[PDB]
């Protein structure tokens, strides 16, 4: 774990503006995407190779409010300008939803909690894990980014709630993804402070890690030397000059464009299904039926409080795990601008009083859709996905369970001192949004809540999946010198929360590739 201090931006000693990077560069690795697995994975490979990150977003400092936690539901409150950290969207679905768009990628406007991945996960996910790298991986970003957080009345409130309504046992603090209830790190530090992916670019070395902001990478070039190989990138600046960045022998090309970014850069290079790309004139550069397929995003489902009495906001510590259903509360202040994604849409009632969050995560999810392109051509325009929410009946099973779990939540002694009136069950609070049906044995009520209320976690990952379009080794399938490393690799979310497994993702892949140079040299 890490010590309290100020986010460090010594890397801006090699951070440069696309209009600033040469025309035509040579690099050993070009990383498309200086996000939650993309910096780590920069950083790491730095250690001996030249790299060169090439991020559309800006620098955090161009937006101070993504630096501390009372800044969360500022940016997501932000109209978007196509500049901004927080990019909107809306699912096929109808269901809002949001992605970074800075250096640091998501990891600098989420939520902050930090967990590691369960650790039943790795057997089955298609890749064959080295163990002691992966909790290696986990104590160096935690070392740098990790925080035990301050006591917080409002979350001390939500263990006990959850204790009381038997999410067992208790782990105290402690970062493992595990049943029961536990207090787990956060990248927020214990005065407000965020620290995120950014910061992991600091273990790179300064003279051989290059990074540009502002580049918005359009296309990955490739050429048979002799088979189908990767051999850079084309990528735009804020003046509309199109540069370019190759990699030399042995060197590599990898997309770390997140769930969204990936699959979209990949369609647009002629990676994809054939009838598809051919249909839109996209050449096809090799046939991957599965690029852009297997999009997944866990549902959140919820149950807003207003207090009778004031309750002071907290950054999200405690949390409730079930196997079927991860849980926590969320406390903030009142405002007329809603936060984009926070409600499922802008139809939604504003809180004019403090207010308790208390949400519900399915597992998995088993429910899964797809990403299609909107534009032929321009990167820029956002593509279309659709994640078909609650398709897969055992999810909405799940759901059942878990809004029953918060009905409990809501009928301990521990939240009657926030009802308005004492009334039996889950009655007597004031409610923001769709409440909880008041009988907790019906079923059928809980079925059609959980479809009419429901929202993203924001946790969607998936798109270019392990076994489907990249191998063990996160190499594309059919093309040398191309890989991918960031959310998009598996179908099913790694814990209640996945940045620490992206996170530890980036590096693990960067020592992987470092010492396979080390055996071929
Ligand atoms: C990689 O890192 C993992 C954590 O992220 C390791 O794991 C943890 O390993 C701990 C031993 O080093 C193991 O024991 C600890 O917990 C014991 C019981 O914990 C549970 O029950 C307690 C009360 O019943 C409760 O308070 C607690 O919150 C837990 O619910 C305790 O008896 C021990 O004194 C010790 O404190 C952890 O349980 C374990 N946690 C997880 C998430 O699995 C992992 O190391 C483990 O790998 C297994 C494959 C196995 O070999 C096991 O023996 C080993 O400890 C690390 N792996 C590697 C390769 O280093
Ligand atoms: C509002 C919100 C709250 C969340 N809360 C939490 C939380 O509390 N804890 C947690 O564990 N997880 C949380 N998450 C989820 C977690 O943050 C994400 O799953 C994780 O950051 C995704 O990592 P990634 O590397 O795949 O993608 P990203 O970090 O998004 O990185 C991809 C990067 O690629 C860039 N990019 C995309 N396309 C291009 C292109 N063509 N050219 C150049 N650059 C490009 C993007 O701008 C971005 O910086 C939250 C997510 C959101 C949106
Ligand atoms: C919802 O998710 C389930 C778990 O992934 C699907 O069932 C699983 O389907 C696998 C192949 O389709 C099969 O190997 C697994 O054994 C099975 N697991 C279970 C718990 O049965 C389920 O698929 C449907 O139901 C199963 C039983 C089969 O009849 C499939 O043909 C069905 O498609 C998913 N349901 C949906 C709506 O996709
Ligand atoms: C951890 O993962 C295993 C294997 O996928 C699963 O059986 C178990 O339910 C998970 N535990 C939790 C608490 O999510
Ligand atoms: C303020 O919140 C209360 C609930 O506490 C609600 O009844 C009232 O309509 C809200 N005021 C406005 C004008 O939205």
């Amino acid at each position: 774990l890490a010590t309290t201090s100020d986010h460090d931006f010594s890397y801006l000693s090699f951070a440069y503006d696309a209009t600033d990077l040469e025309l035509e560069g040579s690099y050993d690795y070009v990383i498309v995407g200086g996000g939650t697995s993309g910096c780590p994975l920069a950083a790491t490979l730095s250690e001996k190779y030249k790299v060169l990150v090439l991020e559309r977003g800006s620098l955090p400092t161009a937006y101070p409010n993504v630096l501390t936690a009372d800044g969360f539901v500022y940016n997501l409150q932000q109209e978007d300008d196509g500049k901004t950290p927080v990019e909107r969207f809306v699912s096929e679905d109808g269901i809002d939803n949001v992605r970074g768009r800075v250096l640091g990628g998501t990891s600098i406007i989420n939520a902050g909690v930090y967990a590691r991945a369960n650790t039943s996960i790795y057997s089955a996910s298609g890749v064959d894990w080295d163990m002691d790298l992966v909790n290696q991986t986990y104590e160096w970003v935690e070392d740098t980014i990790v925080y035990k957080p301050n006591s917080q009345s409002w979350q001390s409130v939500t263990k006990t709630a959850f204790l009381e309504a038997g999410v067992h046992p208790n782990h105290g603090f402690s970062l493992d993804h595990e049943e029961g209830t536990r207090i787990t790190g956060s990248t927020f530090d214990n005065k407000g402070t965020r620290h995120a992916a950014d910061e992991l670019l600091n273990k790179g070395n300064s003279n051989n890690l290059r990074v540009g902001v502002h580049a918005s990478v359009e296309k990955i070039i490739f050429s048979n030397a002799p088979g189908l190989t990767a051999t850079g990138v084309i990528y735009r600046d804020s003046n509309g000059t199109p540069h370019q960045a190759f990699v030399r022998s042995k060197g590599e090309v990898i997309v770390s464009a997140g769930t969204i970014g990936t699959p979209q850069l990949l369609l647009l290079s002629g990676v994809g299904p054939e009838s598809y790309l051919s249909s839109l004139n996209i050449p096809v550069v090799l046939s991957h039926p599965y690029v852009g397929q297997f999009l997944h995003d866990n549902p959140r489902n919820f149950i807003n409080i207003l207090p009778p009495n004031p309750i002071e906001p907290t950054i999200v510590t405690v949390l409730g795990i079930s196997n079927d259903f991860y849980q926590c509360s969320f406390s903030s202040l009142p405002f007329t601008t809603p936060p984009f994604g926070f409600f499922p849409s802008s139809s939604y009632p504003l809180p004019n009083s403090t207010f308790a969050h208390f949400a519900s995560k399915v597992a998995g999810p088993l429910s899964y859709g797809s990403l299609t392109l909107k534009s032929s051509s321009n990167v820029r325009v956002s593509p279309n996905v659709k994640f078909n929410y609650y398709s897969n009946l055992t999810d909405l099973s799940h759901c059942v369970s878990g809004m029953k779990k918060i009905g409990e939540l809501l009928s301990t002694d521990a939240l009657k001192p926030y009802k308005v009136e004492d009334l039996p069950g889950v009655e007597g609070f004031n409610i923001l949004g769709i409440p909880l049906p008041k009988d907790q044995t019906d079923d059928a009520a809980f079925e059609t809540f959980c479809r009419e209320s429901v929202a993203s976690y924001w946790h969607y990952h998936g798109g270019c999946l392990v076994g489907k379009v990249l191998d063990g080794d996160f190499r594309v399938t059919g093309i040398n010198a191309l890989r991918v490393v960031d959310g998009s690799t598996f179908p099913y979310t790694p814990a209640s929360h996945p940045q620490g497994f992206y996170l530890m993702l980036g590096r693990y892949v960067g020592i992987k590739i470092l010492q396979e140079r080390s055996a071929s040299d």
